RNA sequence: GACACCUGAC
DNA sequence: GAATCAGGTGTC
């Protein structure tokens, strides 16, 4: 009943214009709201692809810094894709969506070839309100 | 890109739901062509819908081929469907707006028209010409 | 149903 | 900053 935000964490989120549409994501320090990583907007992608990329990017980021901090996401889909090490997107694969699909292929490749200690936690929106990395 | 020889429509309110009004203007001159008397209770989208259909009736009487602009994605769809899917309760308090919506639907189901109904591109062009300002 | 991401409108 | 009215897609 008293699950509480772990402040010493990284929170990730996606923002879009359309879905599918222009996608971006960022990772923030949950405690300060400081931006730790982001990607330049991607012309075409889906919310779920974005959420997935943001978690994997977070894994690589924390791994390189030898960090024990957990990552929070609000995306049940992206969390499942990361644990499965496979994104199951329906987005068409063509010249238009080549960038996002390249990134998703790369993220899967990394997952399938590395280990990591980072706990990946569901952000409890119903208990805590909106995630801290939210675009709004 | 803007079709200046057009009629623009928009809605005003106090509350949503609340008191609603709408009007139509010549998109080029700003002249007000019609203005609805404030209706005591209605929704924004009921108003946006009524404004469009009022514009359609106005142009039909004139056999005019000019387009109508609205900024309401919802209302544009409702007029194309001939059905205003409002969530507002229907009772004695909301009788006037629902009589108006019911009659607008009936008009759409009993007339032909060729008027193009266009989305006003608020992002590119700024606020629609029929806008009710700030209070 | 659920978890998300949007679009247009005192 | 807050609220309400409406119509969408991506996924489990
Ligand atoms: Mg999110
Ligand atoms: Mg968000
Ligand atoms: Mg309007
Ligand atoms: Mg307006």
């Amino acid at each position: 009943a008293k699950e509480e935000i772990i402040w010493e964490s990284l929170s990730v989120d996606v923002g879009s214009q359309g879905n599918p549409g222009i996608v971006e994501y960022k990772g923030v320090d949950t405690k300060t709201g400081e931006v730790l990583f982001e990607r330049e907007p991607i012309p075409i992608g889906t919310n779920n692809m974005g959420e997935f990329l943001a978690i994997v990017h977070g894994l690589r980021y924390l791994k390189e810094r030898n960090s024990r901090k957990p990552i929070y996401s609000n995306s049940q889909t992206a969390i499942k894709w990361v644990k499965d090490k496979k994104a199951k997107s329906t987005l068409v694969r063509n010249e238009e969506t080549a960038l996002i699909w390249k990134l998703v292929d790369e993220a899967e490749e990394w997952l399938n070839t590395h280990t990591y200690e980072t706990p990946i936690l569901k952000w409890q929106t119903d208990k805590w309100g909106e995630i801290k990395a939210d675009y709004g």
